[PDB]
């Protein structure tokens, strides 16, 4: 119902406007806060000011137009000005893999220094909140230090507040999160973020900054582990002539086991799970730990796309000169994102084996071309792609794929499409 | 409410009266079936006829007395007579590890031959149901063959119907299972078991016998995997000075992740998880598969008790001649079962390092003596044990342990007891 009197409107900035940053910036404005965003790329800022998302995310264009109409969302000309105009800054810049697989923290360090400069100009207390996925210790270590080194002696507080948004449903996960984790460096940080999130109906857990940072890796690596476990069990089910999805239907009814994320197939792609899992392994190894399960998780994941190509190659009797399609290039359905896409990886493996490769995706073909260029043929109609190839690998289960005519084709199914069983030869990547 | 007319009373036999067999025998009788049980050990049968459970299981003595009073439960003088007097036989004998870690199937094979002899004497169709944890393929392979080889040509059907009972809550899991899995070798098998379970309100999934067998290993190994994952994450949390249980409180709120079985500590013992995990690995390796995650699961598990002893040894500056206690010998709370107990394993490691070892358990000390003999001192009062030792390892979180006085002691906590933090030195085995 009604808003209680004296219910404070917070002034928040967000640095880094990938899907995490732009969904928080828009969402906080729609929750009732004044938000100032900034990104290193001026064309992102220009597009966002115009109400035109630079990335595809269901419902974002309308949430953005609503946040802009409220007058509560704006964008700054520099990181420092966004910071100086607000009381807390969410750092949401990327943490891509470094060359040795550890987390690359240079983007977070530059954003923290910008925060320190804005604080110095503001002259009063500010909260620095790390939304970026960063190894435990980064918030009170690197970020607090980089901020202090620029802040000219102005006092501030830090907090880790990890994010759990999934691409494809980020706005819903923003408004209805399963839980909010606040790793506050002090009481004033904790009370400020509990205020920021007061309108969100979800459990709020306040803990140390290190614990909150570890929650994020433990969560993402455990999801990756369910997927790789389903694939390990699936290789076995496939040898037994059994349906791995029916097995995990029964496994998931146990009240101790989550029924989701046992979707065996080509494995996980996207810009999070592969690189967070690798960062987690490298971080543990830097402390002398073996990380044996987490490494196994990645070994299975890296194997699956090679196995899918080996199945196709065995069924066709070699791939050189053969006409082969890949259905699906986005890293999952309903995005145009190809980062770490298993479909792209499968196309490359096919190419490296002398196949003539055709690809389709309902959304990601422009992004995939950015990566594959003219090395493949891009087909606009997925049926037309099937009609042209001898063999096909299904790499993303777009709903339109369920209705295609696979009859007479050799199909290596990497995502479980029930209709594909009608094929002349059906090979499940991790099931019979 | 009322029982519909013509609601058939099934005649069922059970071979093998460990906790699975005796809980099914009693439970089926209480559901309304006529049950005939048998076990290779005549003293078990004699005790059960007298209403005296040979094993400790909460509520069993009363369920048994009720099943016996109904007149519906009896016990045979031989496996063959139990079989010949019924229409379906649940095989529930053990499947311990063989010398090379694979499943030992000799107990199941002998029970299946007995079933075949009873069928031959009966002269008409019978259902053979495998409740034993057996590798996929065993029901329609070894068991169907061993039955046919003795049945003299009498027709029969087979089914895998795995069991998911936990020790300590087996009667409740019997009456209120999360799901019933029926891997029927034909339609008549499926319809017979759906009848047997008609009064149990739970989802019933009918599938191939191989799929049902694989569900059981996938479920038990996945639970073991959660535990080992919590321990892998816990070694890391401990290096960070963080509380792993608070981390997995937050991880478990994700709607994709089951909140249970992330109890980091000394790892899993008991007669199921260690040997089923090892059987699963050996079964996959027999088909040429690497089983990398499942092996990692066991590597972490085998490490934890060694690590706990290493922590104690480091804190005390060597263990030779030192007086050290183990609190907890049962493999989990509320049983007297010590099979594969981590407490026993820790006592042995301590012994092998020249410690003078004291042990306590509220129930399992007689069973543990069967294993450790006079190599340790058995202490009746756990406080008295603490008062006598310099260092202690907590290996089973019996509720009475939460109230003890650990002040001034060196404690390596293997199970998360909050009160133990009052110790002079507190080392969590997998947390700070
Ligand atoms: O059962 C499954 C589920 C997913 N996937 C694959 O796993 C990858 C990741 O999928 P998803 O979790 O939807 O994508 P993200 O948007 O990368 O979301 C993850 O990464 C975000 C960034 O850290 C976290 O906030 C989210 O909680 C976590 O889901 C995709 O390639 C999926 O196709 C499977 O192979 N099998
Ligand atoms: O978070 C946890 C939970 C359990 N344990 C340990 O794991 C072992 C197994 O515990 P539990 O699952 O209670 O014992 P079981 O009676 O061995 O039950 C398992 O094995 C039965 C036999 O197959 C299956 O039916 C059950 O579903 C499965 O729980 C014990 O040593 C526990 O102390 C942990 O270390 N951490």
């Amino acid at each position: 119902g009604l808003v209680p009197r004296g219910s404070h409107m917070a002034s928040l900035s967000v640095l880094g406007l990938g899907y995490v940053g732009v969904v928080h910036a828009v969402g906080f404005a729609l929750l009732g806060h004044r938000v100032v965003g900034y990104d290193v790329n001026p064309s992102i800022v220009e597009r966002l000011r115009a109400g035109r998302p630079h990335i595809y995310e269901p419902g974002l264009e309308e949430a953005l137009g609503r946040a802009l109409s409220s007058g509560r969302l704006s964008f700054a000309e520099s990181a420092e000005e966004a910071v100086a105009a607000t009381d807390a800054t969410f750092i949401a810049v990327g943490t891509p893999p470094a060359p040795d697989g550890s987390a690359d923290l240079r983007y977070v360090e530059a954003a923290a220094r910008a925060v320190g400069r804005g604080i110095r100009a503001k002259g009063r207390w500010h909260l620095v909140v790390v939304k970026s996925t960063v190894p435990p210790g980064t918030t009170e270590g690197l970020v607090a230090r980089a901020v202090a080194e620029e802040a000219g002696g102005v006092k501030f507080s830090v907090a880790s507040n990890p994010e759990f948004l999934r691409e494809g449903s980020a706005l819903e996960d923003f408004f209805k999160p399963d839980r909010i984790v606040i790793g506050a460096g002090d009481e004033r940080a904790a009370s400020f973020l509990l205020d920021v999130y007061k309108a969100v109906d979800a459990p709020k857990l306040v803990m140390k900054p290190r614990e909150a940072e570890l929650v994020k890796y433990a969560s993402n690596v455990f999801l990756a582990l369910k997927i790789s476990f389903a694939n390990e069990v699936g290789l076995l089910a496939k040898r037994l002539g059994v349906d791995t999805y029916r097995v995990f239907e029964a496994v998931g009814l146990d009240k101790r086991i989550g029924r989701h994320y046992f979707g065996a197939g080509l494995g996980f792609g996207g810009s999070c799970f592969p690189k967070d899992t690798l960062a987690f392994i490298r971080f543990g190894e830097s402390l002398g730990l073996e990380m044996a399960i987490s490494k196994a998780v990645l070994r299975v994941n890296e194997y699956m796309p090679r196995y899918a190509v080996q199945l196709l190659e065995e069924r066709l009797g070699g791939l050189r000169g053969r006409h082969v399609g890949v259905l699906g290039l986005a890293f999952k359905p309903n995005t145009d994102d190809v980062r770490e896409s298993r479909g792209v990886e499968v196309a490359r493996l096919l190419l490296e084996r002398g196949a003539r490769v055709y690809v389709h995706d309902p959304m990601a073909m422009e992004k995939a071309r950015a990566v594959l260029g003219d090395s493949v043929t891009y087909v606009e109609d997925p049926q037309a792609l099937l009609d042209q190839v001898e063999g096909v690998i299904i790499a993303t289960a777009w709903p339109q794929y369920e209705g295609l005519d696979y009859r007479g084709k050799v199909v290596v199914d990497g995502r479980y499409v029930k209709k594909a069983r009608e094929a002349k030869i059906y090979e499940g990547v991790a099931w019979a």
